[PDB]
């Protein structure tokens, strides 16, 4: 028996403070769990690469915790990051080979973990490039970290990108995590294992020290077995940085926690969209959604159905824009921490020089692509970034919210997980790239399994409604508590 296996951050916080545990103590239990389930039993491949100053860390914040000095709710927790976002003395690699060595200081957001006082473990796989190589790919393959595996059934899909953050949350390998968005690699992955993650908008948390997709979309988030996890997350990382002018965009800025959402009445009164969409007749779902609705009524919400025209009517322009911004992204974020890629033309001759190892399960036809644009200067692409952003924003979620006077809408998030296949996703569906492309934020919460697999429930909102979206989506948890430990099906 694992023994702090779905703990939250808050009931750990409560066992150091009596002196039951210790930050070491605990780091200790995960560093050995992820021993035993991660390159051997299972082989989840959650991890890759492990912290060498983890223990450094712990015992720091254990000596601080002896002297009466304790830095917040995070005090001595350890978490996971995925290996897109910079934190010393690790490598950041993306995944690719090309990027093993590359250690560059720590992000903005990681800088703000750690004066929490929390304690990094490590990094977590992700599908290589955040998944912007191929549309081949399949999901939580790197070359550097190999195939991360779903914990309920390690033969099927951990989805991604943030595959190994979602993974290790999953299966208890840390406290909490962190990932990235840029159309579903946060809470596509949070669903398909079975825990939660939230997308917040565009600019609530710095981007900097990020390796990039999109300035318009990305986003870090939490990931966390709870939403009370989840928001203790989002209460460290929240805030402005003069390095990422998409957090000087945001109005009426203030110190908040999150936390102070955490209420078991926070859906009384509140006005739901449940969104008719295909996901809600997969196969499987209909009991769940029904389920869900009911559960959301019973909480005290009123549940309308309601409809977002044209659905994925987006999906042309955000797939220009996403092509523009990684080529000028990517070389930005290159030159800025001076790696020893320079160019999006550099990475792609690296893997053909290593196709043996970069290149054998799937191409890498879209870093072509994205090198093949022209730049930022190209109307083609001024056009498709403000299409995308206003089908998906003005015109889709804030058409919908405006409509029937709702406070979030509702949907399932995506399906289950499929078999790893050489063949690459067989993707079921999404909920999610409304927020996404939109910049708004999203957050899925466990809503039940069908045959064994995880399901979520996804709530999304307008911009900045964080905090209504954090009290709905508690205490839809709180009264259905549908998460179940994996247990690693064969």
């Amino acid at each position: 028996p694992f023994p702090y296996a779905e703990t939250d951050v808050a009931d750990l916080q409560a066992r150091m403070t009596a002196g039951e545990l210790d930050s070491t103590t605990l780091t200790q239990a995960y560093l050995q769990r992820i021993a035993a389930l991660d390159r051997t039993g299972p082989r989840l491949h959650a991890v890759i690469e492990l912290n060498p100053d983890a223990l450094k860390e712990a015992a720091e914040r254990d000596r601080e915790r002896r002297d009466g000095r304790l830095r917040g709710p995070l005090h001595g927790i350890p978490l996971l990051l995925k290996d897109n976002i910079n934190a010393a003395p690790m490598a950041t690699s993306a995944g690719s080979l090309a990027l093993q060595d590359f250690r560059p200081d720590d992000a903005y957001l990681v800088r703000r973990l750690r004066d929490a006082g929390a304690v990094v473990l490590g990094k977590t796989n992700l599908s290589e490039w955040m998944n912007f190589r191929s549309n081949n790919s399949i999901s939580g393959w790197s070359a550097r970290g190999g195939q991360t595996r779903n914990p309920y059934r390690p033969s099927h899909s951990p989805c991604g990108s943030s595959s190994g953050s979602a993974v290790a949350v999953a299966a208890n390998l840390a406290s909490v995590a962190i990932g990235t968005e840029t159309d579903g690699s946060i809470v596509c992955p949070a669903a398909i294992n079975g825990v939660v993650g939230l997308k917040p908008t565009v600019g609530l948390v710095s981007r900097d020290g990020i390796i990039p997709i999109s300035f318009s979309q990305d986003t870090p988030g939490p990931m966390a077995r709870s939403v009370a996890d989840a928001a203790a997350v989002l209460t460290a990382i929240a805030g402005r940085d003069p390095a990422d002018p998409a957090t000087a965009t945001m109005p009426g800025r203030a110190v908040y926690d999150y936390t102070a959402r955490l209420d078991p009445q926070g859906l009384r009164g509140k006005r739901i969209g449940l969104l008719q969409v295909p996901l809600l007749k997969y196969r499987g779902m209909p009991p769940l959604i029904e389920q869900a609705a009911t559960e959301l009524r019973r909480a005290g919400a009123v549940v309308v159905p309601v409809e977002l025209p044209n659905y994925g009517a987006w999906a042309e322009a955000e797939r220009t824009l996403l092509l523009y911004e990684f080529k000028a992204g990517l070389e930005r974020y290159f030159n800025t921490h001076r790696a020893p890629l320079r160019s999006l033309a550099d990475l792609i001759a690296f893997n053909q020089a290593h196709s043996k190892q970069e290149l054998a399960l799937f191409g890498q036809e879209l870093l072509v692509e994205a090198d093949a644009t022209a730049g930022l200067a190209d109307p083609a692409y001024i056009r498709a970034r403000s299409d995308a952003r206003r089908l998906a924003g003005p015109e889709g979620i804030d058409a919908a919210l405006a409509a029937h006077q709702l406070d979030a809408l509702v949907a399932p998030t995506t399906g289950v997980a499929w078999p790893i296949r050489p063949e690459g996703d067989d993707f079921p569906g999404e909920s999610y790239s409304a927020a996404a492309v939109a910049g708004y934020p999203s957050l899925t919460v466990p809503m039940g399994q069908i045959d064994g697999l995880p399901v979520g429930l996804l709530f999304m909102g307008t911009a900045w409604s964080e905090p209504k979206l954090i009290e709905m989506a508690y205490a839809y948890e709180q009264r259905t508590r549908a998460r179940r430990p994996p247990h690693f099906d064969t």
